């Protein structure tokens, strides 16, 4: 008969999944697969939050599929080795995927399409990770990706109204489509635990960001309700209505979010032409995906056509202290600790520790910061992470920043009372607000009363910002030439 | 054809702009440009008020140019790299600028003239940032700028130039501005975020930039003064004009004439006193003193600056720069400067004396750098000259008076309203203790809920001890020179 397979990679949801909906059409059987690729492997225990989030997404998908009398099939191995066996054993006729625009996903998917052709399997591809058809954006721009966000905004303004979401997969959508199940399904295709991937979980609290479409749809309605009523040092903390990690994994459709925000704006402000501020970072997300699709070395400086060439220092000792939150600047260290512990930090906090690492203080390549964020950040994948680190290190030709963050000062304006620093660095809980952001300048009496001695209980500033930043500012201006 | 470009740097206005008026004459096209030079980069969020004021000046220029069917072209890059490309691409034949007297500007403008010559572009320079032709003052004085303000007054006594008509739709005539479809994307005015500044913690400006704001303030300022014919003077006034004079949103020559006409109307007299013009001639004086002195902002190697061995104490500087000295008078002024970008002239005297010859004995150069980043109404010449003069670093201006960091505030604002506004942690403290919190009972402290050392910092020096020693240092320095 007609045996269909939907391949989950991103887009880990049943709502607004046009590839899955079209794959079910006319099908006698459906199997939803997720393939754990041993390509992604070798991470240490620091990368646990990404894996935990992913596994919780798969658990949620499996549970939602079970309400449809289906299951999620989790298969371990490389897609190129896995899919030819699946095609033969399940007698597959159709394979569906949500389009992936990133270059190595395009490479992977092109190879899998060749194998599908060899097996006589039709391939269904549908766009649903981004608001727009990125290739149409590139085509409208004469075949090259927009070089600036303003150019991107202008291109997007002329393009056809973004496609509306597809109906959720239901009892009715499935119909008489069925999922054949073996007795040992859970043993052979179950979602893995963290331990099975090798991670230590004995010292592990419950997630601040629980994965999955169910969590995301619940957050969406509360996020919309809170913003209607509205019509800070607590925004540095993880919000129970924050949606960004769910947008990265596809537990929440970005097109549904866009529509729900626009409808909210119309209902609250009684106006049909909202400002860009409404959409937050949705268009910047779309922009970095567009800039990366055709550039397989988007994540590299050397040989990358759109990346200014800058002689960053090689300093792994300084990089580690930055990555591990042991810089001596409580503001910077608190941010890296929150990132390491929970996997999300505020957007302004991302700018602060990125400027600190690259153009501001350490003169270390944006590539190294990207790799640490790649390991630790829940809500940014390869395109957006490479794009943001490039842009924020002044390595994009058309975005020169005139401003350089202060590692002490920026924190004081944001949390005058160092509540944020007292939370993520409790060893400084004694220090008062006048010294909490620069503990080195506190007298030894106030240090001892606080029961933390700089240099012993907490480390001293790793550089002098005034000295370092002035030189790096002079370095960058020379580079422009 | 005849394609003209007017280059805005200062003089961000359409009124009293003789360079732009002459550049338009005989031109087939006109484009007004502002060049964002990456040389000014590297500021932290502390420098946001200057940048915000500038961008609002540019926005206003663009909005007023749009009423003339024109646009402001904002280009990012160095003038020396930008202008040769512009000349070829737009086929420019003339380039106009308002004269800039500062050493840096003269150096930049000489390099751009050489590039213009190489391109076959005629260059138009007209004076309109100052009341007078500064070089004529210098020639009048025998080739050297006046050393003292009184000699300067004497020189201008013997010499103001009159203003040109505002650029109108009639003035533009058949001159037009060719526009690309992507103009806004390519030449639009940048936002603060595009320069890297954090705007999330930012309310609306106390000092909104732009000619339109300045001309509105000018009329209300003149009407208020006609009617009159202080603790609230420490606060920003809705009729204050000084930031607009610095950026050239308000012509200083228009202001001079309107003030003179007001005096003639109200007092029925034709010979006004110098006090009528306030800061206008001191502004002119510092521009004249600096224009030939590229090291005017330095002590060592600067010929008119007395050599004084200030201490290098960056810990003390930061407390002064961040308004954490323990003296609520000094701290309130530095806070108001950081948050808004203007403080009263007498407040400037107070925190300058405190930093240099009064208390901390830190070099006037360091105060100037903090002021250059924070202060909206003083540019390089006036800022360097003011810090030199007020730190007794000018040979011919010796001050016999040392400001008191507690007493001066009390005489100015007895209740302490000013301190309660910019330092609300001391809102509870009564007027007897608000200017010196340390000398107050712990009971009044606890009731006020600010404990010194806990909610606000303690005095960083003993003024009596420090000032006496610094006064002794100063008398010693002068004697070695005499
Ligand atoms: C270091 C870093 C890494 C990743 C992220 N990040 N995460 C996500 C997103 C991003 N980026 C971003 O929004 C992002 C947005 C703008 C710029 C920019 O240049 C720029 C240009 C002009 C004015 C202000 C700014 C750079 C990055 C969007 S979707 C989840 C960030 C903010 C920082
Ligand atoms: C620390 C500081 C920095 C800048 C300024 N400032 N701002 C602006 C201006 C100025 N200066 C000034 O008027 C200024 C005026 C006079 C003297 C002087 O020696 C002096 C000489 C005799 C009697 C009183 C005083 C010093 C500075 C004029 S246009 C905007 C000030 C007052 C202080």
């Amino acid at each position: 008969g007609v045996n269909a397979v939907h391949w989950f990679r991103k887009g880990l949801r049943l709502h607004d999944n046009p590839a899955l909906k079209e794959c079910i059409q006319g099908a006698d059987t459906i199997r939803c697969v997720y393939i754990l690729d041993p390509w992604f492997a070798g991470s240490s225990n620091v990368g646990i939050n990404r894996w935990r989030f992913l596994l919780q997404c798969l658990e949620d998908l499996d549970a939602n599929l079970r309400k449809l009398n289906s299951r999620l099939f989790v298969i371990r191995g490389q897609p190129a080795d896995v899919f030819p066996r699946l095609f033969k054993e399940w007698n597959i006729t159709k394979l569906s995927i949500e389009y992936d625009s990133e270059p190595f996903g395009k490479e992977r998917d092109a190879a899998i399409k060749k194998l599908a052709t060899e097996a006589g399997v039709e391939v269904i591809v549908r766009i649903s990770h981004t608001l727009y058809d990125l290739d149409k954006i590139i085509e409208l721009n004469g075949g090259q990706p927009p070089l600036t966000y303003k150019r991107f905004q202008t291109l997007v303004s002329k393009m056809e109204p973004l496609e509306m979401p597809a109906d959720t997969i239901t009892s009715d959508v499935i119909g008489k489509c069925m999922t054949p199940l073996s007795d040992d399904h859970d043993e052979k295709y179950g979602v893995p635990s963290l331990e099975e991937l090798g991670f230590d979980t004995d010292g592990l609290s419950s997630a601040v960001w629980p994965g999955g479409e169910t969590e995301a749809l619940t957050r969406l309605e509360r996020h919309l309700e809170r913003k209607a009523w509205v019509a800070n040092a607590n925004s540095l903390l993880a919000s129970p209505t924050g949606l960004s990690p769910y947008l990265r994994f596809g537990c929440l459709s970005c097109r549904l979010f866009y529509f729900k925000l626009t409808d909210l704006y119309k209902k609250v402000k009684k106006n049909s032409s909202p400002p860009l501020s409404l959409y937050g970072q949705l268009l910047w997300r779309e922009f970095f995906y567009t800039a990366a699709t055709n550039n397989p070395r988007f994540d590299k400086m050397e040989g990358n056509p759109i990346c200014v060439q800058i002689p960053w220092d090689k300093n792994p000792e300084a990089l580690a202290k930055w990555a591990e939150g042991r810089t001596g600047f409580p503001w910077i260290d608190a941010i890296m600790t929150q990132l390491r512990q929970e996997g999300w930090i505020h957007h302004l906090a991302r700018h602060a520790v990125a400027c600190f690492l690259t153009r501001g203080d350490l003169w270390i390549s944006w590539e190294e910061g990207m790799k640490v964020f790649e390991e630790l950040l829940l809500d940014a994948d390869w395109s957006i992470n490479a794009g943001s680190w490039m842009w924020l290190s002044c390595s994009s030709f058309f975005q020169q920043f005139f401003h350089c963050y202060c590692p002490v000062g920026f924190g004081r304006r944001t949390d005058p009372n160092g509540d944020y620093i007292r939370r993520y660095l409790p060893v400084l809980r004694g220090f008062p607000a006048k010294y909490i952001y620069d503990p080195w300048n506190a007298p030894e009496g106030i240090q001892k009363v606080a029961k933390c001695l700089i240099g012993v209980n907490y480390p001293k500033p790793m550089v002098n910002h005034a000295e370092a930043s002035r030189l790096n500012i002079e370095r960058m201006k020379q580079i422009y030439q």
